[PDB]
């Protein structure tokens, strides 16, 4: 109510009484809408929309869109407040009592876990940067408010600033007017380290480190246990993205760098004004004996301070001032490399090792523990260590991503023009004992006179940049519709041809869902290669794609598929004696596999997880789980204990009955799904109009430039928009009716199964919350308003079965705000809008004082396209998910 | 409580690092100590000493470590408990006083305070007794005790601050607190400038938007200028080399593109920030020309070696544009101040940087005016304000350098010039002669010395300095200040050596009158300076004279000369306004209040009325600086107190002294300055007491400073002696004698004196503050002090001044109507120490001294009870 009252007394104050009136009155429509839920209201609603001015319409998107994030941020506060005056120790206590697990256990199993967070730049954050960083200022205000501490001046200071910061987001257009480079893409990912994550990952080991002393640990968390880290598709995944070039993977690759090397330079002066002392070992004296006598007896005046030869009675500083002439000129290596295509910097004057940069501070932690200042050593010298061992020398090791293809494509132009066939049609044998030869080989392949296509030689110059830049910059090469050896033997293949120095490690992808049901096959099959077991050296990592395996089958169909496909590849890595570690495609939607983590991560079969997880974070859940110190500190809270849970605390095994009678339900359920979304002719032609689907692209999210044959991002972000979330349930309805009509009883084993197997307890509740979010009104109104008099019917249909398939999720379960007003009102404005642009009549270097000459570019009227991209964004925002 | 939970916390780790033998030693001190401030028995002293006899070198050496660090936790203790027992509940105030009290309007209040300046000038006067190393462990603990020291602690947060303060008090006790070697002054200067990049920086502009809230609460709602100067911050560090060779011209230029380089990094760590919140494309026709104008020169270039923003900002969002311009000239100007300073010159184009002090705050002003114009005020009050209140205070060099310099050095200059051009001695003329020639040379077209000078060290060390501040930009520098200066002839020699050594914009020149003599004749000599019409017409109405408080209080007494500051000023003021010109009065005030230490509010109402005027300069001798900018709340005190009682003293004069006041005044100056010269000069075995009574001698050895008979001494360490045998002889030494001789003149004069503390400021100033001096007193240490170490002999003189010391305390009184604990161990432990002075790699406490030509652990523990003791009164001198 407060947040209200504020934006409107701005709204007020920018656009006079009139406009803020229109606006309490479409509040007010809402709120019997959502009360009294009388279809009426809607189109009585419709009605004062109709009257808008051109202008004034973008004033009153642009307001419930403000509104509702100003909601979101309430939401936050309120969040960590509540939390606050009162996880961790409670999993810590828990495992202890319940399962008698013993606190050395905890802590051996806490040391060998690994949570890999690898963020992604998928175009599913709808909010521009240049606003979102308007929105950590009004909740830094809003939570200095919502506290009792406040001194008179202070909270009248604090109320001015608030007021300027949502004036300021007001006053910024929202819309982007030009799509991200991936360039930018990457830069709005690593903002969240620069400000959150780089003092974050300290301060929450620090809190590990509490929690295990009140479980009688007094040891601490190796500085080198490696329980967080951090990599990125931004810049290197170019699957189905030509933009991204290989100029642009060496761009976000030097970034990062000079990133990292900045946030060293930056701590490494006050860390030697802390190491003071004078007491060292015989080890510590030497070593800075050494770095003494080479001392360089020089002006040094490029540094502000400290830029007189330090002197051996504080041995520390010697030996730390060392460490920062070498950060000093790793950074200015960085920054001439990434400015300029070179540098004359020495590399023997920077740091090129991973632990080069370690092995001082590993040498003055061991001096301050054995003179007995051990509490000294576990302070800033210890937070710069974990910093170092977890983000190294470039904040993120970047991950390569690329689709099968385009490999075969390179081999095919090597094979033709080496006039021993084509690549392509040979089958699967001779691939595979053609580039096992060739691996095992030692004569080169193809050479500088290879016919290269503009794609060839994309991928070709993709390896040759890997091959230039430094190992430790690099994740993992991903393979996007990856089903044979032949596809990971042709990576190898052509890394060690483009004379990639250190190889990276080959992993697969399967997201569609025949790649999951025939994916544990295929890698045993790629195991059964003595060579390849044989180079992997005992560990191997796999994608497992959620976005598209709930898009061509059921939701439901999916998720169980994705169950078993995890089970067996853990079986067959077993079964070979390999470390396997899964690698999972999870989104910010229900829809492409989200949801809470905790219940994402319990909802994996037990055993298959072993203190090492993968997890992918989409774009928008960047911001979602790292955008304030307390949400950050929830993430690695969340993803540390769920893991460790789910290594110590197994999950249940399904019972043979659960597994049958899940084969059936999901027979049923794909049955259900496609039958509506595949074998209904007109459904297509449906979709298109019930859905803005068409017009997400407007957004400008991303770089990236059949419904079977669309991307699951704006299929999960058609149906989210219109409230419907047709995906998220659709073949649950007759996947249960079905199994109670086979059997009565199978009523007592759908109770039975929802109160003790994990799994399912987890898709239910998502189910329901989804349901939770949604409203058939809605549909209903964009059906009459957008879909032609003749297949009125076919949502009522699914609407029906909407319903239909409710009150089944309940009858499993056992069951019987306000924000969602303005949602409403965004949905008519977007219905509205949408049947004025598909219309004919409204279609079609100066400044701009007005918001309508905002798009001087617009095909459609001139306040409509703004209007609907606002509709669009703050439906998204009300929603918290985009796609 | 608080105390008590440092010490246990403190013996706990003492205990943790030394056994417990050691801290139980400890204890047995606090206790006997704890017995002597509390029945005042003096045998408890001996029977202390005795226990400190026994103690091993290195176990002595804990010892007086201990209760260093433990006084130290109780400043820390005493600035948290200040702090919020004063949030929990002044400008507020001094306005609502204003408009109540005196009928004032809140416009005259703002306008009275757009025109008022204080100028805060840092000095690096050798009183910062604790080293900058253990100074910043000091700011840690303190910040963890301010968050302990609340109720919203979350119980894991509580002990991770435990487990830190714990670990910092740790690393504090195993650093060497001993300097080892002094500083060099650009050290000095690095150690003062430390405190903008912590503190002041952010600082201001809160004190700012302060002031801004005050004055809605007063019914204003416009704002305080951005370009109006409230506050400013000058520097003498790498500037005064008065009686310091180890100033260097050289080390001007270092400190001068040093501070330079700074105020460029932090320029440039903001600009990025703020060209992020400034998204608005709503502009005037005016920001719409020029963000056009910078957008078609806008280098469609990759730009890769920023972060952000590497691609050419379109013209949609034309804040962006401008501050993205204003981005590349602060590059260019921090890059070039970088290769400046690290090698000697610079390929980067001058013009490609930011060279005026407000072409810099030009594209800002502008986007200032657009967000106005358009509505967006809420937004323009807020981090763009923010930047230009702190580009117009700070500039493009923090702090505006002065220059000071004894007049004798530069006579020896003029002296070898007119030795050289054959045309006498400039030294042998008298003063007429020197105003004549220095004039006509003033006036004249033709060059004086050439390239072929014969120089000495000095003169070059000069000549050397005016050409480097003629090779620096002029914005970088403030004052030159005149040391002993006495004639006309001493500032336009200044001005002539300015002018021949090409100076481009000759800085101001100031006189700097410190001894007695030279306040008393004082006025004459401004007045005969304003009297010349060439340097009437060419200072352009505003002239600024220093008044220094060390030496004057050192050879007169301290009543004497706090009453000829007052007269000083008054008449300075008068001399200045019968020649139509705004004076300046820069105060030389220090620490302690010997050398015109003391509150800040009362050293500024204890002036003369009519000699501010919305214009003020003060020191802020090196340990008031940490005093005074140590943490944002202490900071923000400062200004707070500074401009409150700045614009009180300007709208709320100070009564003027009735005549009967002055003459009495007058009287009881001549007796005081008697009974001071009498104790002090006239005994001849008053030098031999001294050296023996006091650990004068060993101030040097605690290497604070870069600096290299009792008339001859520098005036600190003469407070210093005193101030840490708790006696503070001249602070109180003239005053018994003045009183009891202006009572038994007249008896009708006691109750003109009663009368006199209840009206006038500065004696009820001045009195107020003698009565601290001896809340802070113990003569019985001083007693001790002689029995330990002044022979049997003159014994009964140290009595006679134990006597006054009484009688003066009661008569100020009668005119007026914890720590102390450790601070009494470290001094038995400070004279036994001296006893035993005056008798004939590293991996333990001995063995950090190994050039020590007293006993291997008897130096280190002498230097850690001056720190102790100095710590523990919060005044070294």
């Amino acid at each position: 109510a407060l947040l209200l009252d504020r934006f409107l007394d701005i709204l007020q104050d920018l656009h006079g009484e009139d406009l803020r009136e229109t606006v309490q009155e479409l509040y007010e429509h809402s709120a019997e809408y959502e009360g009294k839920h009388e279809p009426k209201k809607l189109e009585e609603l419709g009605s004062v929309l109709t009257s808008l001015d051109p202008g004034d319409s973008i004033v009153i998107a642009k307001a419930f869109s403000h509104m509702l994030n100003l909601a979101n941020l309430a939401e936050e506060v309120q969040i960590a407040y509540r939390r606050r005056i009162k996880d961790l120790e409670e999993t810590f206590k828990k495992l202890v009592g319940d399962l008698n697990k013993s606190p050395e256990e905890i802590f051996d199993a806490l040391k060998n876990q690994t949570v890999d967070l690898v963020l992604t730049a998928h175009p599913t954050q709808s909010v521009r940067r240049s606003l979102l960083q308007k929105h950590g200022r009004i909740r830094d205000c809003l939570a200095q408010l919502y506290a009792k501490d406040i001194t008179p001046d202070d909270k009248q200071e604090l109320d001015e600033a608030l007021q300027r910061e949502i004036q300021a987001a007001f006053r910024t257009d929202e819309i982007k007017r030009t799509p991200p480079t991936p360039q930018d893409e990457m830069r709005a990912g690593m903002s969240y380290f620069h400000e959150t994550i780089w003092k974050g990952v300290p301060k929450f080991l620090r809190r590990v480190d509490t929690a295990l002393k009140n479980i009688g640990i007094e040891e601490r968390v190796p500085y080198n246990a490696p329980l967080i880290q951090f990599s990125s598709w931004m810049g290197g995944d170019r699957d189905g993205n030509p933009r991204v070039t290989p100029e642009v993977t060496r761009d976000v690759c030097l970034l990062a760098r000079m990133m990292a090397a900045t946030m060293y330079f930056n701590q490494i002066e006050d860390l030697m004004f802390e190491m003071s002392m004078w007491r060292c070992n015989d080890e510590l004296r030497a070593r800075a004996d050494e770095v003494h006598a080479n001392s360089r007896k020089d002006a040094a005046k490029h540094y502000i301070e400290f830029w007189k030869s330090i002197p051996t009675t504080e041995p520390y500083r010697v030996i730390l001032g060392d460490v920062r002439d070498k950060l000093y000129h790793t950074r200015e290596r960085a920054h001439q490399l990434l400015s300029n295509g070179h540098s004359d910097v020495p590399v023997e004057a920077t740091f090129i090792n991973l632990e080069q940069f370690l092995e001082p501070l590993e040498l003055c932690y061991r001096s301050l523990c054995s003179c007995g200042d051990r509490p000294i050593a576990d302070g800033s010298l210890l937070d710069f260590l974990r910093q170092v061992s977890t983000f190294g020398l470039s904040l993120v090791r970047l991950d390569i991503r690329q689709e099968s293809d385009r490999h075969t494509d390179v081999l095919d132009a090597i094979t033709t023009h080496l006039d021993i066939g084509s690549y392509r049609e040979w089958s699967e044998e001779r691939r595979q004992e053609w580039l096992l030869s060739e691996l095992s080989g030692k004569r080169p392949l193809f050479g500088s006179d290879l016919p290269k296509t503009e794609e060839i030689a994309d991928v070709l110059d993709t390896f040759h940049v890997i091959a230039e830049l430094p190992a430790d910059s690099f994740g993992a090469y991903i393979i996007s519709m990856a089903t044979a050896p032949s596809d990971v033997l042709a990576v190898e293949l052509l890394q060690r041809e483009c004379r990639v120095k250190q190889p990276l490690r080959v992993v697969p992808l399967f997201e569609k869902l025949a790649d999951l049901e025939a994916a544990p096959a295929a890698v045993a099959r790629l195991f059964s290669v003595d060579w390849y077991k044989n180079r992997i050296n005992g560990k191997q990592e796999v994608m497992i794609g959620y976005s598209d395996s709930g898009k061509d089958a059921g939701r439901l169909s999916a998720a169980w598929q994705l169950y078993k496909a995890q089970e067996e590849l853990v079986k067959v890595a077993k079964e070979y004696g390999v470390k396997l570690t899964m690698f999972h495609g999870r989104g910010g939607t229900v829809g492409r596999g989200g949801g809470p983590t905790h219940l994402a991560i319990l909802s994996q079969p037990p055993d298959t997880i072993n203190g090492s997880l993968r997890v992918t974070v989409q774009g928008e859940v960047i911001e979602q789980s790292f955008g304030e110190e307390h949400l950050c500190f929830r993430t690695l809270q969340r993803f540390t204990a769920a893991t460790l849970e789910h290594g110590m605390r197994p999950p249940i095994s399904p019972k043979p009955e659960w597994r049958a009678l899940l084969d059936e339900m999901a027979v049923v359920a794909t049955e259900e799904y496609r039958s509506v979304v595949f074998q209904e002719p007109r459904f297509v032609e449906y979709f298109r109009l019930a859905t803005p689907e068409l017009e997400y692209g407007r957004m400008n999210i991303g770089s990236r430039p059949g419904i079977e044959s669309l991307r699951a991002i704006p299929w999960i972000f058609a149906w989210t928009q219109t409230r419907f979330h047709l995906p998220v349930w659709l073949g649950f309805g007759s996947a249960i009716r079905h199994v109670i009509e086979k059997d009565v009883r199978n009523l007592h084993m759908l109770q039975d199964m929802y109160q003790h197997w994990p799994f399912f307890r987890v898709t239910i509740d998502l189910i329901e919350m989804v349901f939770a979010k949604g409203d058939p009104g809605i549909a209903a109104l964009y059906d009459k308003l957008l879909v032609s008099e003749e297949l009125w019917p076919f949502g009522e249909k699914l609407r029906a079965n909407f319903e239909e398939t409710k009150k089944l999720i309940l009858q499993t379960a056992g069951h019987k705000r306000l924000r969602d007003s303005y949602i409403t009102t965004l949905n008519v404005c977007q219905a509205y809008t949408l049947k004025r642009i598909r219309d004919p009549s409204y279609h079609v270097s100066k400044p701009a004082k007005e918001l309508i000459e905002l798009n001087p570019t617009s095909e459609y009227a001139p306040g409509l396209e703004d209007t609907l991209i606002l509709t669009m964004k703050g439906i998204a925002a009300g929603l918290q998910n985009t796609g």
